């Protein structure tokens, strides 16, 4: 006669990767990257306050928008090799897909694999009408990844830096 009347951030799996929520343990390697010349292709290097602000933006976007950054781990091993994310808020004119890999992990298709997974998740689960990536015109590596995952340059797209390129993705 009784009745039952009373009733988060994703972890995505790809072929080779686990894309999972940010944790404080991740900050040291992230800061190492962001302080270094390696980061020039994501607008770096950055000072510590700026690095902390981006890391917090990366996590907080989930709460605010239902999308955000995920750390990239290899398989079930827990080895963290970089980050993939979708960004919005006052610093991004449109919802924006970005990625980075730590030193030693390029050339194995990891960035594209992570980007495809989060891109598809956004289009499928969030039903986003579009998605972009902001890429500096000298950044060959990011331009190649963007184009591979189906991005096309959009010269009319808004952007915070007039010298940036904008890749746009669809469907």
């Amino acid at each position: 006669g009784r009745e039952n009347l009373y009733f988060s951030i994703p972890t995505l799996r790809t072929e080779r990767l686990t894309l999972r929520p940010l944790a404080m343990a991740d900050f040291p390697a992230y800061r190492d990257f962001m302080a270094s010349p390696r980061s020039t292709g994501v607008g770096g290097p950055y000072d510590l306050p700026s690095t902390w602000g981006v890391f917090c933006h990366d996590l907080a976007n989930w709460h605010f928008f239902g999308h955000g950054a995920l750390m990239i781990d290899l398989g079930e091993t827990g080895e963290c090799i970089g980050q993939i994310g979708i960004n919005h808020g006052p610093l991004f004119p449109e919802k924006e897909l970005g990625w980075l890999l730590y030193e030693g992990h390029e050339g194995r298709g990891y960035a594209a694999e992570a980007a495809v997974a989060l891109r598809d998740w956004a289009f499928e689960t969030l039903n986003l009408p579009t998605l972009v990536s902001y890429v500096s015109p000298q950044n060959r590596k990011s331009a190649a990844v963007a184009e591979r995952i189906g991005g096309t340059l959009d010269p009319l797209a808004p952007r915070s830096d007039p010298e940036d390129l904008v890749y746009r993705y669809h469907q």
